[PDB]
């Protein structure tokens, strides 16, 4: 079927010229709002996004990479050496793991401030053997809230599963956080993140670190992981959420990553096409994907933030707002758009 391979390329194609277009004036990537407070993201996002590009074999998505990780060492005002949200927010795991995963893909993994990012991600390391996204000192430091003055920051600044993942896709970390990644599963055979509503982005992740680990007693984890995945991918081809209840894009992107770790079971062939057709149907004239990337800010205090049933999305919130039990979009679509395309380039030849 050269038509269905034929069609990857162009959508693809229109996808990496609508974020290459989508840069700013320095040349970051810019998603995610905190109006009137934190901002817009660049140091994250690009480091995201740049990570997501990484799977393409051009030689100009290359050079947009090279330049990427040389705004993020221009970045240099955190004396930790790590990377934030944005210029003005303090250093945190996973922003600093993702900066990491670009900083090899350009060669940098041996460069000080790559040396300098890995040592300050030790810091993050908690006794139960998992990584905290933010050290309290830092985060109340920056917070300046009087209704958060003297709140617990536990949630906040405990180990969490979506960054443990994320930063487990780093050779030097896959080990430390590998007992922490295995007993976080659930009897379902899916995983849980922190800051991220879709559960399909930490599964995939874990999944992820844990077959680049190469041990085969995480082979019956894994298989329980692709089995989850393929129960929340309908028959249409797409991952229905209470949000999106015929298709989240971001959700069934790294669902789809998820089914490339079983490339014998018929039944998931057959799932990753059915997702490859339905995001290639979803995909606008512009070449990106509709914003499906959901982050919720749990209060300070809230460990269990899969536990809190309150969550609204914050553009929708009538009425004077604050961002605790609120969730966030990518409102450039970048971030969504990035992992989509990074999604159906690592999918493409296992059709
Ligand atoms: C971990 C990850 C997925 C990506 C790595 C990047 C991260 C850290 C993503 C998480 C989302 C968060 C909380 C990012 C920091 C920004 C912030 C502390 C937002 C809340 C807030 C701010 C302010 C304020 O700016 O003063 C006032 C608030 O009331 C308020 O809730």
């Amino acid at each position: 079927l050269y038509p269905k391979l034929n069609q990857l390329s162009n959508s693809i194609n229109a996808a990496v010229a609508f974020l290459l277009e989508a840069r700013n004036l320095e040349g970051w990537w810019q998603d995610f709002n905190f109006p009137q407070a934190a901002s817009i993201g660049d140091e994250w996002v690009t480091a995201y996004v740049g990570t997501m590009l990484a799977t393409l074999p051009y030689a100009h998505v290359h050079e947009a990479l090279m330049q990427a990780w040389e705004l993020l060492k221009i970045r240099d005002h955190r004396p930790t050496g790590e990377w934030g949200y944005n210029y003005i927010l303090c250093g945190d795991a996973d922003t600093t793991g993702w900066a990491l995963q670009l900083a090899a893909a350009v060669g940098a993994s041996d460069s000080e401030r790559a040396q300098q990012a890995r040592a300050a991600l030790a810091t993050h390391l908690q006794p139960n053997g998992g990584i905290a996204t933010f050290a309290e000192e830092s985060i109340r430091a920056y917070i300046k809230v009087p209704d958060l003055a003297n709140v617990s920051f536990q949630g906040w600044c405990g180990a969490h599963t979506c960054v443990s993942a994320a930063v487990a896709a780093l050779p030097e970390f896959r080990s430390r956080l590998h007992d922490y990644l295995r007993v976080t599963q659930t009897s379902q055979g899916n995983w849980e993140g922190y800051w991220w509503s879709d559960h399909e982005y930490t599964t995939a992740l874990t999944a992820e670190a844990l077959a680049a680990g190469g041990q085969a007693a995480d082979q019956p984890s894994i298989e329980q992981a692709v089995a989850w995945g393929l129960k929340r991918l309908c028959p249409q081809g797409f991952v229905a959420t209470s949000k999106h209840p015929n298709g989240s894009t971001f959700a069934t992107a790294w669902c789809l990553r998820l089914l490339l770790l079983n490339t014998v079971d018929a039944e998931v062939k057959a799932a990753r096409a059915a997702a490859i057709g339905w995001l290639l149907e979803q995909q606008r004239p512009n070449g990106s994907w509709v914003s499906s990337a959901y982050l919720r800010i749990p209060y300070p205090f809230d460990r269990n933030p899969n536990q809190f049933p309150h969550w609204r999305y914050y553009d929708e919130i009538e009425g004077d707002k604050a961002f605790e039990g609120s969730i966030i979009f990518d409102h450039n679509s970048i971030f969504t758009t990035a992992t989509v395309v990074n999604s159906l380039v690592k999918a493409a030849p296992m059709l």
